[PDB]
């Protein structure tokens, strides 16, 4: 992996490996998750920022603060095949006070089509209470000469799927898949559950048949709360619909305290 | 990677990912484990056998026979680093009518140091009666080819860890962690529990305090039955003791045994 010549993107090639595909010989939505997380980890190394997966500067680091993501959107156009090499350029902006954003373009590394792409929200948090908080000046200034100053966006379009409000699913839910738990596999090197994994929970709940009939062509997920120690998650899916959607809610399986929201959209195989 | 010179065993490189390593900031037992399967997997690719795990030749394919792990053996010295280049050589010997032996050697690829070595027995079984079977010279014949002539060890002692019979848990167990289940992310290609899953499950019964204070040097597990469909397992854990540990994975309801195995640490 290397920054690009303009210093202002990150690009790096993957092989597709055995363990990493699902039934069609090809990358499932986690490991493509898997990568975009591993690219914007070298990203982040590449200009000297933190590598823990909150890449903060020494200023946010004497103020305890990290970024976290809110929310995930990914399209995926065609799952590359075990074997195959995956080009995946990554660049982020600042959105303000509000936050950062990082987008992903994936490539087929042999033919230079584009097989999908990923944009992501990011909010700045102390990491010891937990609360949000805007983006000052002087942690603004740090990142913009890392980021393009002309906006660059994966997802350009009008009103996009990636900025749509998510709607609270309502009980009874259609399909459900209940006591989730995390096992060490499932932990970053911080002890915190990995993001990627919430996305494998909240895909759970879809029937085995859909998986089987279909390929997820659209996911948007929404970060609300951590899943911490000891916790459970019930994983609640319903259909909203040659194409089908879902609304997708993961809670505690406790109290029903909502973690994350989400929408899948599938085409028929 | 590439078959090495002499076409009997194969080399390849990995540079290990942010989100394979665990709170010392290097890869985990199973990124390891991952890995293992991973070079193993392209060795078959690059003789030709099939590259669904179960590595068959068209005459174990018309006879429905696949090759199986029944026990997996790995000890590390050191765990690579997040960034860190491992190189791994890997080969194959058939063990007479019994069975096969995959072997690995795992390297630091600036040092050239051993870091690390693995090994595995295979039992070929038909995949519908689940039911084993002894190798023919017509199977054993085809494989020969690939496979070293002379005996190439990566244990190569009389009696080592790797040989030794592991006894049975018995209850109470001193540690457990009940009602893990896979999910799709644990499965492979076939639909199948990954076999790196399991070697999971039966670290999830080490209490924490062990893992943060010691590093796992030594890990055999056997392999007994399959978790399938809608199953849920619960891992059992007691010390036998450097700390020692005897595993015991077996089905929620029933009690079926699914694995046994046993673990050694080092303290920090
Ligand atoms: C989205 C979080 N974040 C820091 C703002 C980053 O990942 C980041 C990494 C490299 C870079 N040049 C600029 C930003
Ligand atoms: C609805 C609140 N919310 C997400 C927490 C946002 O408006 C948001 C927008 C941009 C961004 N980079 C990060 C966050
Ligand atoms: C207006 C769309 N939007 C922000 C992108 C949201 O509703 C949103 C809210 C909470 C959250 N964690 C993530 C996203
Ligand atoms: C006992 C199972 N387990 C994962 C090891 C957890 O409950 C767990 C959950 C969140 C977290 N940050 C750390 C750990
Ligand atoms: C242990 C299963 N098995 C077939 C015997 C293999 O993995 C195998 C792969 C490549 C090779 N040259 C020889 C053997
Ligand atoms: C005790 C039975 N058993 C393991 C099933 C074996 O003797 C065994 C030995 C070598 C080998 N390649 C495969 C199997
Ligand atoms: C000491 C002989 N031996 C094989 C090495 C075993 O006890 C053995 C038995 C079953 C199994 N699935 C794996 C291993
Ligand atoms: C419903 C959860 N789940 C994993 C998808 C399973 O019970 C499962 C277990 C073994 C197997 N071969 C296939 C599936």
């Amino acid at each position: 992996g290397s920054l690009t010549e303009d210093g202002l993107s990150y690009k790096e090639k993957f092989v597709v490996r055995s363990y990493e595909v699902g039934s069609n010989k090809t990358a499932t939505v986690e490991t493509i998750a898997n990568l975009l997380q591993e690219v914007g980890c070298n990203h982040a190394q590449s200009v000297g920022f933190s590598t823990d997966g909150f890449a903060t500067t020494t200023t946010m680091r004497k103020l305890h603060l990290i970024w976290v993501t809110a929310r995930m959107h990914i399209e995926i156009y065609k799952y590359p095949a075990w074997g195959d090499v995956v080009e995946i350029e990554t660049w982020c902006q600042s959105e303000g006070r509000i936050g950062t954003r990082r987008d992903w373009i994936l490539k087929d590394s042999v033919t230079g089509e584009v097989t999908g792409r990923a944009t992501s929200k990011w909010v700045m948090m102390n990491q010891d209470t937990r609360r949000l908080q805007k983006v000052s000046d002087d942690v603004r200034d740090e990142y913009l000469v890392f980021c393009p100053q002309e906006p660059r966006l994966a997802f350009p379009e009008e009103n996009n799927r990636s900025l749509k409000k998510i709607p609270k699913l309502e009980d009874p839910a259609q399909y459900s898949m209940i006591g989730l738990k995390p096992r060490r596999a499932d932990l970053d090197m911080n002890q915190h559950v990995n993001n990627v994994t919430y996305i494998g929970w909240v895909l759970e709940s879809i029937p085995q048949e859909i998986v089987d009939t279909h390929e997820l062509q659209v996911i948007t997920l929404d970060y609300r709360r951590e899943c911490q120690q000891d916790d459970v998650v019930d994983s609640l899916t319903t259909t909203t619909s040659n194409d089908s959607q879902f609304l997708h809610l993961l809670r505690l399986s406790g109290d029903g305290q909502e973690i994350n929201r989400g929408t899948t959209l599938w085409r028929k195989k």
